[PDB]
C-alpha cells in the first residue's frame, strides 16, 4: 500500500554514466567534434508564448553582457536526435528523486495480456455475483459518505502492482471547438479508468525514433494528436483518458480540454528539451561566410566550435574561425546563402517526467 515501491530501489542500481559538466574545455560534444486580473494576464502571457511558439520555436535571445558559457554548460549539442545513442540512465539535479522508486515496466503489451489473463482464471469470485464486501476505511472518511438510497457507490477493481506508479504514455486529442492555450507543466485533471489525478503531461509528438527519445512540445499541437509523457500509476486495461480543468465560474465545473487513450507504460521515453540560437549572416565570399550576433565574446566561439551550425532554408554547415569580439565569425557551408536567411545554434536538453497526484472531489 505505497505509490512509491520499496521493490523498485533494487532494479536500478547500476549507476551507468556519472558524467561531469563543470570539468570540459568546449561544449558535450566529444563524441562526433573535436484574483481574476491574474488570470487574464497569465492567459494574454500564455497566448503570445503560443503564437511566439508558432513563428518562432525554440529562439532565445542573447544579452550581451550576459555570457552564454554559464547557461550552456549543461546543454548537448549532438548533430541528429535519432542516430546518436541516447540513455535513460543520467544523473541530473533535473531528475526527480521518486524516478529512483518507480516500477521499471520493460514491456507493456505482453505483461498487460499476462495480467488480464491472470483477472480471468485467478479470480476465485465469479463476476455477477452478490457479494458482502467487508473492507477496512478509516474513521473520517465516514464524515463524507452519503446514504446509497440517494446516490451511486460503485466499486471498482485493481490489477497487480497498479498502486505503484511509473512512467506513462497517453494521446492527446484536443475537444471540438477548443482552443484554449495549455502548456506542458499545467496541472490537468486527467480521468482514467475511474480515477481522476492531478497530471503535468509533458507534451510531445508521438513520431517513432530508434533511440525512443522525442522533441518536448512546449505547447500542445493544434492539428495533430500528441503524446503526453508524465508519472502516474498504471492502468492495465487501456482505458480512455478525459483531460479537463474544473471551473467553477461556469455552469458545469468540468472544462474538457481534451482526450485520448493511455498509450504506452514505458520508462525509456524521455524528452528533448531543445534550444535554438539565432544570427544574422553579414557578409558572403564564395567559400567563407563572416556572420553577425550571435555570441559577443570570442571564447564563446572557441567554446561552441563544435556544435554544426544551421539555416532555415535547409542549409548546415561549420565554423571555420573566430572573427572578432562582437560575435562575427567565419563559416565554410556548403551552398550558396543571401542576407534573407537566418542561421542557428541547435542544443538539446534531456527532460525527465514528473510525479502526479490524485485528484478528488
Amino acid at each position: 500500500l505505497d505509490e512509491y515501491a520499496p521493490e523498485g530501489t533494487e532494479d536500478w542500481s547500476d549507476y551507468d554514466e556519472d558524467f561531469e559538466y563543470d570539468g570540459l574545455t568546449t561544449a558535450r560534444y566529444d563524441d562526433h567534434g573535436f484574483s481574476p486580473e491574474e488570470e487574464e494576464r497569465q492567459l494574454r502571457e500564455f497566448r503570445d508564448m503560443e503564437k511566439e511558439d508558432r513563428e518562432f520555436p525554440d529562439e532565445i535571445e542573447l544579452e550581451p553582457s550576459e555570457s552564454a558559457i554559464e547557461r550552456l554548460k549543461r546543454y548537448r549539442g549532438l548533430k541528429n536526435l535519432y542516430n546518436c545513442d541516447w540513455q535513460v540512465d543520467e544523473k541530473d539535479p533535473s531528475s526527480p528523486a521518486e524516478w529512483k522508486r518507480l516500477l521499471r515496466i520493460g514491456n507493456y503489451k505482453n505483461t498487460k495480456n499476462r495480467i488480464i489473463k491472470e483477472t480471468k482464471n485467478e479470480a476465485q469470485a465469479i463476476a455477477g455475483d452478490r457479494i458482502r464486501m467487508f473492507i477496512r476505511f478509516p474513521k473520517f472518511l465516514l464524515e463524507k459518505i452519503q446514504d446509497p438510497k440517494q446516490l451511486l457507490f460503485a466499486v471498482y477493481g485493481l490489477l497487480l502492482h497498479e498502486h505503484k506508479n511509473a512512467v506513462v504514455n497517453f494521446s492527446l486529442q484536443r475537444w471540438e471547438q477548443y482552443d484554449k492555450p495549455v502548456p506542458s507543466q499545467e496541472p490537468i485533471v486527467v480521468q482514467y479508468g475511474v480515477r481522476r489525478y492531478t497530471i503535468q503531461p509533458l507534451f510531445s509528438q508521438g513520431s517513432n525514433s530508434p533511440n525512443n527519445v522525442h522533441k518536448y512540445e512546449r505547447f500542445l499541437h493544434p492539428d495533430t494528436v500528441s503524446v503526453a509523457t508524465c508519472i502516474a500509476p498504471v492502468d492495465f486495461t487501456q482505458s480512455p483518458a478525459i483531460f479537463f480543468k474544473p471551473s467553477p465560474t461556469d455552469a458545469k465545473n468540468i472544462e474538457l480540454i481534451g482526450h485520448g487513450t493511455f498509450l504506452n507504460a514505458d520508462h525509456s521515453r524521455i524528452l528533448a528539451k531543445r534550444a535554438i540560437l539565432t544570427g544574422h549572416p553579414f557578409r558572403f565570399h564564395k567559400t567563407v561566410v563572416t556572420v553577425r550576433y550571435m555570441f559577443f565574446r570570442p571564447e564563446d566561439v572557441e567554446w561552441f566550435k563544435s556544435i554544426p551550425l544551421f539555416t532555415k532554408s535547409g542549409r548546415s554547415g561549420f565554423i571555420k574561425e573566430s572573427l572578432g569580439t562582437h560575435g562575427y565569425f567565419k563559416a565554410t557551408f556548403d551552398g550558396k546563402l543571401s542576407a534573407q536567411d537566418v542561421v542557428a545554434m541547435s542544443l538539446y536538453k534531456r527532460m525527465w517526467p514528473m510525479p502526479s497526484l490524485p485528484w478528488n472531489g
